[PDB]
Parts: structure tokens; sequence; C-alpha cells
């Protein structure tokens, strides 16, 4: 149903590619993870190989207003090394400099527009922005699954300025869609969802839609403590969403009614504060000391979870098992990455935090697929129609 880049005649044309270059940066604005730039390359190279000129556009962060801090200039440098091709940068998005550069662009050249979100209309699906972006090119390609869950100009309104023979989905967008969709369709079984992170409300809708689909569900991260609390466990000073206690109980009740095997941590790494520099204890989940907090799954839980996933043919994992940015509270996530990656399941990772764990674990290459689109994969797993994808439906 979705129009593919493969069914569009784009040879020798001028092509707008909406890419996802929303990469992490450090305080000196050096790029600390270029995976999204790398994932964009096959679509870009396919156009260049077909004699196109290429206008690339992406957002970076969420600028409130224009500043050098959110410039795409470091993305341009990094992409130039990775493609071994030179890049022209526009000083603006649809101002005079972009339009002139776009018009001057020769076959085989690459133009990177400045941050899309320097235009206030982008996150409002402004139709004038869309029209101005569209005027620069003959073909529209979306390769940015990561923003497709939002009605933004560069993925939604812009598509109204191209007919079905001049717009389509890039190779990355198609993969993101195929991997996410499989999971809510007919995945190989046993199908295990492994869910984590610190908030239940983050995952509630995904869990509700996955529940009738999965064979087993492991719940870790800070969000587990709301489930344990919903079951009457004392959780000391751990994270709690009081207001979601009843919803968590509903997940467990329906899970059981549907025959889903649901596992929560049976032990945790507990500490008096969330820092490297305080003491830590391995304790049962029923015995977090007064005033202490659970910050990672414990070794018994790691081991149980290993056994839970051991016969899996499909695993979806979104969310760390614990506060993995702190070394002392990272081991449960790291070992889960090891166990998931080393097993024989089709393994699909979601969430930037989870991609980060998998990177630190050194396992990125043994995962079947790591989504580089944060909330977008989740909203698909939730059962929603994504406006960016809909926009490209034949
Ligand atoms: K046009
Ligand atoms: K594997």
């Amino acid at each position: 149903d979705i129009i593919s880049i493969k069914d569009i005649d784009l040879a020798k044309k001028k092509v707008f590619i909406r890419c996802d270059f929303n990469v992490p940066q450090d305080d000196f604005l050096n790029i600390t993870d270029d995976r999204r730039i790398r994932s964009a390359i096959p679509t870009i190279r396919y156009c260049l190989d077909n004699g196109c000129s290429v206008i690339l556009a992406s957002h970076l962060g969420r600028p409130k207003e224009i500043s050098s801090k959110y410039s795409l200039e470091p993305v341009a440098k990094r992409l130039a090394r990775l493609l071994d091709k030179e890049i022209v940068m526009a000083k603006d998005v649809i101002g005079e400099d972009a339009k002139t550069k776009a018009m001057n662009l020769k076959a085989g050249e690459i133009l990177l527009l400045e941050n899309l979100r320097f235009e206030k209309g982008e996150t409002k699906n402004d139709e004038n922005l869309a029209k101005e972006l569209a005027s620069m090119v003959q073909v529209y390609i979306n390769d940015a699954f990561g923003v497709c869950h939002r009605a933004h100009s560069s993925v939604e309104a812009i598509t109204k300025f191209f007919d079905e023979k001049h717009k389509g989905a890039g190779f990355l967008l198609q993969k993101e869609i195929d991997f996410a969709s499989n999971l809510i369709k007919h995945p190989a079984r046993p199908f295990v969802a492994v869910v984590g992170g610190s908030k239940v409300s983050g995952k509630l809708q995904a869990l509700t839609n996955l529940l009738p689909k999965v064979d087993k569900l492991i719940i870790g991260g800070g969000m587990a403590f709301t489930f344990l609390k919903a079951l009457g466990y004392d959780i000391g000073n751990s994270l709690l969403e009081e207001e979601l206690l009843e919803e968590a109980n509903k997940i467990l009740t329906k899970g059981k009614n549907l025959g889903v095997k649901i596992y929560l941590p049976v032990d945790v790494v507990a500490a008096p504060a969330c820092s490297q520099d305080v003491p830590m204890k391995f304790v049962p989940a029923q015995e977090i000391p007064n005033g202490w907090m659970g910050l990672d799954i414990g070794p018994a839980s790691v081991r149980l979870f290993k056994e839970v996933i051991s016969d899996a043919q499909t695993i979806w994992w979104n969310g760390p098992m614990g506060v993995f940015e702190i070394d002392k509270f990272s081991k449960g996530s790291i070992k889960m990455s090891h166990y998931i990656s080393e097993g024989h399941a089709t393994s699909v990772v979601g969430g930037g935090d989870t991609a980060d764990v998998v990177a630190r674990a050194g396992d990125a290459d043994e995962m079947t697929f790591i989504s580089t689109g944060g909330g977008a994969s989740l909203e698909l797993i939730e059962g929603k129609e994504l406006p960016g994808v809909k926009a490209l439906r034949s």
C-alpha cells in the first residue's frame, strides 16, 4: 500500500529526502552517536547513483528559537565523511540562501537545509512551509520514520504538493514499518515482549495492544515498581506512578486471563540514592530497605529472565532494566542485551535509551533490528495509523 522509492522514476531529478539526523551531541556539539546518519545513507546513495541532485532536510533537537547550538553543520561534516562526498549547507530552511542553493544544485550534489525546526511552522504542519519546501524539488522522499507519528510539514503537508508518481518512502522508512508491523501481525512464536524504562504511562498503550499478541511479557526498569506496588509489595523509595496503580493491575489481570506469562523482578540492586558513589545491596523485591530505592534488576531476576526468553523466536525490547547511565545500575540491562542478542530470536529494539544500552553492551550487530525512531515505533506498536505513513499510502 505504501508508495516505495523503487516505484518512482527519479532518475536525474532533483529530490527532497526527509532524513532523520536528530543525533545526540555532547556539550561541545560533537556527535556522540552517528547511527541515524549511517542509516540514512542507502536512500541517499540510491538517488545519487541514479544521477539525482539531492536536497536533505532534518530536524535536530527542539529549538525554541534559532541558534548555532542546533545547527546541522556537524551533521553535514559527519555525513560528508561517511558518504565520502561533499555537502553544501544552506544557512536557512526556505529563505533566500536555501532557494538559491537548491536552484544552483547540480547533478551529484548534496544540499543539507538548516534545521527544519528553525521554521516555527514545521511542528504545526504549516501549509506555506510545506509549499516552499516542495518548490525546490521534483520528487519527495520520506526516510524519517522517527517523525512520522507527528503531523509535521516536512512529512505531512509537504506530500500534498506531489502526486503518487513523485513521492514515496525510502529504504529505512520501509524497514522501520516492516519490522514494527510484523510484531503486531503474525510474529514467530514464542513472542516475548521485554519492556522497561522508568514510567508506566510511557508504555501503557503499547502493553494494552501487545497483550493479546504476546506469549510472555517481562517488565523491568523503574516502571516495574508500580506493578509490584499494585500487587501490594513495599517498594521503599523507588519510582511510583500512584495514579497508574489500577491500570497496572488491569494489565496483569488481563494478561493472566489471556494466558500471558508475565514476569516482574524478584530481586533488585537497591541503594540509598541514585549515584555511583553510595553503597548498594542485592535484595529481594519484598525487602528493599526503608528509605532505599531499587535501581536495577538483581542477579536472580537476570537469571529468571534469561530462562524466560530462552525459547523465544521473536523478542521486542523497549526500555532499560535499570538506571543504566550509572555503571553500578547498568548490569541488568547489559546482560539482557547479551542474552537477547546471543539467542536465536528475531530481536527488535525500540527506544533511544535501549539502543544506547545495546551500544554500550557491544551487541548492536547481533540484534535483528534496532529502531532509530523513538516514539514512532511505539505508536505503531500501539496500533495507531502514523500521519507520515498515511501520507504515502497509494
Ligand atoms: K515541486
Ligand atoms: K541473534
